[PDB]
């Protein structure tokens, strides 16, 4: 699949680690491609690769780490965000940044 | 065994995949067929293959993602509903999609 | 061992399967024969294979699925019930159903 | 080591199985050499062998059935009563009953 | 390494065995040598084997059975008591008993 | 990778040892390298590895002994202090220590 980039933000990204599923309604979109910490927040930023067939995802989407079921791997769960009609069509593209996310 | 489709949306399936059981009193009556998630709605739609023995199910009944035991597997829990007969009789037949659906709950 | 067979109705059987024991007090007694839906009333019904030495058993005794400690197997637990003695004997016998289960 | 028997019978005796250790202050002093259910009770009865260098304990012990852990094996644990030395030394001896158990 | 013997008496000893660290701030400083059971008391009595390098630990010191972490081997705790020393400086040497337990859950 | 070297004090390790990692938010910047027991205070004392990459650490900075998930192994959690500017800028260097600790949590 061809894939594109967004990038996230956490406080804490627990047991997140490289090759990590990112899911929407629980279905495998995409990847965790990278992580490093920022050098001037000290707080550590999340490289993903979605795949370009879900490409209208509003950018009030949030991202949360969870883990599956009680002794589990982690991943991130995107949750599509609503979108006001009214304020256009602001969609997540190639190089976007999710700013709405969930640590630990 | 001959089988009927059934479809249900659900706003998370969790760690359900194809292949999935789908039970009635923790029997199994059928399978997971498919899963694809919406591109325009991003709700995933499961497709089920029902025994077509297990045939007389109210449409009011519901499907609850449920996990077996603490560390187990997930499955489709189907709770069958009523239909009072005396003001018409509503029953899902092939192709019909199950309205009522639990999502997988998280850590809180 | 020869064994006599029972039948129970439950409104959900869980994680019992086939060969699942049947115990009184955590000893073993019997096994699960087989479980069939019954597409009818959509109650699922066991049938139990119960050790023939253990055939004074009140009808009043009841069955409970259990799980064995935190991560185990699902069990049937019979609960040998209260036999009236101005009543005489009720027992189970080859065929007799249990009729007071608890299910999940 | 040569040893001793005592009987015990429990409501429940869980996940107690023959060859489970029977402890004092988590020292093991003897095996659960049988468990059968009792034919006119219809409870679990329960023998132990004790090695015979533990041989002064008095009839006023308890057995529980504990668990090692969360997710251990079950055992028995046999709590060393009280004696009153003004109503005598009453000693298990090959043969006695245990009168007073924890089941589950 | 030299070591030095201390004894101690448990109500219960849960899940401790022979070779059983002996730990301080969970440090190993020493093992269980020997664990048994006295027939005329039936309680539990432990001897440690501790490392002569930690070596002026007060008698009002405790030894508790912890576990290490939900489903680990259980181990003794060595709490380093406090002592006044203008109150006397008690020190546990080479065969003292630390009288202060903590028995198995 | 080129490191330099940490030293803290905790009253107690608990399931800490050599080669458990240092992290911030989760990510791995070190490696506890040793741990002894000082005779004279009976506190452990930890010798700390990070990468040099990971270089504007403020004194302020604080350590806590966590565990990964329940049934996971234990490890040190740097907490990256406040940088007052308005008085100056005093950053962690081989050989420093840091002064603020939290301990292995024990039972209730
Ligand atoms: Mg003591």
């Amino acid at each position: 699949e061809p894939t594109y980039t967004l990038y996230a933000t956490f406080d804490n990204i627990g047991g997140l680690k490289a090759r990590s599923p990112v899911s929407i309604g629980g279905v495998v979109v995409g990847r965790v491609a990278d992580i490093t910490l920022d050098p001037k927040t000290y707080l550590p930023r999340v490289t993903l690769e979605i795949e370009q067939r879900y490409n209208h995802i509003p950018d009030t989407s949030s991202l949360s780490i969870r883990t599956s079921g009680l002794l589990g791997e982690q991943y991130l769960a995107l949750n599509v965000g609503f979108e006001d009609p009214e304020l256009g069509t602001a969609i997540l593209k190639d190089g976007d940044t999710i700013q709405d996310t969930k640590s630990a």
